[PDB]
């Protein structure tokens, strides 16, 4: 299919999460908090190898709440946002909701706290790959898509200025 082999070329190269375990789970938690924290590190590795530094990302001692900036370029100018979310209980079967908080307000693909909405086709790419998927495919595949459909067209309809300097 289109959708597997998309799939396959965005997260090529992303280390794969193996423990089915969220924040209440103890020992299985820390030990699914390395591999997330692995895969990550790699993550951002490989895209400061493509020119493509586009987020960093810090969480609490407990990993339960994570929040950072992301970075996106149009027309050769950087753009910044602060980017937040919580780790749901039932995760890493639930996908965590990333907030963009500065772009809180009836927008086009959000809700309500800047909640960033994903088309449809994400869910169930999400639900077929538990526990494989942490949040560095949920960057890949999530948010990152996603600024570049909304950011664009937030520049285009002057929603979103550059600040000089």
């Amino acid at each position: 299919s289109m959708a597997d082999e998309a799939t396959r070329r965005v997260v090529s190269e992303i280390p794969v999460l193996k423990t089915n375990a969220g924040p209440r789970d103890r020992e299985l938690w820390v030990q699914r908090l390395k591999e997330e924290y692995q895969s990550l590190i790699r993550y951002v590795e490989n895209n400061k190898n493509a020119d493509n530094d586009w987020f960093r990302l810090e969480s609490n001692k407990e990993g339960t709440r994570w929040f950072g900036k992301c970075w996106y370029i149009h027309d050769l100018l950087k753009y910044e946002f602060d980017i937040e979310f919580d780790i749901p209980i039932t995760y890493p079967t639930t996908a965590p909701e990333i907030a963009v908080p500065e772009l809180d307000g009836k927008h086009p693909n959000m809700y309500r706290g800047g909640k960033i909405c994903l088309t449809d086709h994400f869910k169930p790419l999400w639900a077929r790959n538990v526990p494989k998927f942490g949040l560095a495919h949920l960057m890949a595949l999530g948010l990152g898509p996603w600024l570049a459909v909304e950011i664009p067209d937030l520049i285009q309809k002057g929603v979103i200025h550059h600040k000089e300097k």
